[PDB]
């Protein structure tokens, strides 16, 4: 899997160990392996959410299936929590777009998943 | 909706407004309320288009529906005057990539908009 | 075609023609006239491949068709060894996402490709 987290947050608001957070949460929820897992946070960014630059994040989740209705209202929940508890972003100024890859579109370490 | 622009063009040529200006003109064209509109600007990128580095842009939008052939097309030129205009982009060198997201697929708010 | 590489490496490990090498190579490989080839290139990036932060890549290419099983094992082949050579990343810490995008949903010069 991968996350990707855009925010107008500063970079030094965001906590050291985010990312290994991040990681071991997403391997908890998805089930997927740790090792596959990959995770990158953007600060500093130029953005507004509903017309405002309060704090906010525009946020992706690929992943090779753990990808549906009900896992995606989990992931929210988990992954919005995060934002709200370590980068004080309001879970109403966030969007995550969830993507369920074919492994045939998923290239890695020269070949594809397929 | 949610858009996103990537361009070479520098920090300063970004005009103060921008940022409000894409999020009216996307609640106006997209018929959606300004405060579901998200936008995000990224300038001073390394990238080039057709093999050269004049201005150029990489751009998304995502909207739970309100995507098609002929909307796209109208959101492709209302978007390509805003960046010939505001940042001096030539529409050819502008790329808009659309996304019809499912809204189970659509993370907000601590689950997901389905 | 739209070829746009995150990385962690740091700006001044990524070569002067790089950009370059990536637009000749790519429409080398997709059989498409350079002109329509836009690369991006992200170092810098806060990121992190199966919990480590040793170097990395999350990358995507999207193409008007072009895309398929075969040629997408091929296009991870080639876009992984030109990753391990110029930036020094090894292969298993790369991720390619790619998208068949529908004409009707690229836009550019005002319009779509439809």
């Amino acid at each position: 899997p991968m996350f990707i987290v855009n925010t107008n947050v500063p970079r030094a608001s965001v906590p050291d160990g985010f990312l290994s957070e991040l990681t071991q949460q997403l391997a908890q929820a998805t089930g997927k392996p740790p090792q596959y897992i990959a995770v990158h946070v953007v600060p500093d960014q130029l953005m507004a959410f509903g017309g405002s630059s309060e704090p906010c994040a525009l946020c992706s989740l690929h992943s090779i299936g753990a990808i549906g209705g009900a896992q995606n209202r989990s992931y929210s929940k988990l992954l919005c929590g995060l934002l709200a508890e370590r980068l004080r972003i309001s879970p109403d100024r966030v969007y995550i777009n969830y993507y369920d890859m074919n492994a045939a579109n998923v290239g890695w370490n020269n070949s594809t998943f397929a």
